[PDB]
């Protein structure tokens, strides 16, 4: 297996997200949502909140374990490896974003790393705050790169329908959508 940097994604976006129109834009949402859904599927967290922000960016927040906050080789945080080395969802989204923030809560601490310009770290993984020990999760916010996509307008109805489906397949997990551009909001939850 040959590892690559994020320029490989930026040079062939369609190989990773299919297209660079609205279909491809929304694939970015699906990759991050799927990581939250995978964590919920393993039993960590019972809500996944998606927000379309006024500035055009998109947030997905889970209440799972939190991504690991330790170091890889050479003092590089694990999180930075996940987001900056292509082996895949997190790194592909980072590559195709003009900026991305990951915020992790676990062990009584809140950490954040920020990337800009297609995934270049502008900070390390730094502790920015504290939280109760019981609090855990990951929050990813990303601004899709307007120089790559022909549209950067997230579609509330499109995300809504996908989250509803995902909620039906997961069971016993709340998926919520808020649009800060229009104030629209909906929640989905299916018991079994
Ligand atoms: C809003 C997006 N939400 C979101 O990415 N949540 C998330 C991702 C991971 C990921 N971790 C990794 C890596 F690489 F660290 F394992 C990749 S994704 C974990 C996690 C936490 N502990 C252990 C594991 C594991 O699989 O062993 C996985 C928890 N929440």
């Amino acid at each position: 297996q040959v590892l690559e940097g994020l320029d490989a994604v930026r040079k062939r976006p369609g190989m990773y997200i299919g297209s660079t129109d609205g279909a491809g834009l929304h694939h970015l949402v699906w990759e991050i949502v799927d990581n939250a859904v995978d964590e919920a599927l393993s039993g960590f967290g019972d809500r996944i909140d998606v927000t379309i922000n006024k500035d055009g960016s998109l947030t997905v927040q889970d209440h799972g374990r939190g991504m690991p906050t330790g170091m890889h080789a050479m003092g590089i945080p694990t999180v930075e490896v996940i987001f900056t080395i292509l082996h895949v969802g997190s790194s592909v989204v980072n590559a195709l974003s003009s900026w991305l923030e990951v915020e992790i809560t676990r062990d009584g601490a809140v950490y954040k790393q920020r990337f800009e310009n297609g995934g270049k770290p502008v900070t390390t993984l730094k502790k920015i705050g504290t939280a109760l020990k019981s609090k855990t999760g990951t929050k990813v916010t990303f601004m899709p790169d307007a120089t790559i996509f022909s549209t950067t307008d997230f579609k509330y109805n499109t995300i809504s329908e996908r989250l509803n489906e995902s909620a039906f397949l997961l069971k016993n997990v709340t998926l919520s959508l808020t649009d800060k551009r229009t104030d629209e909001a909906i929640e989905f939850h299916y018991e079994n």
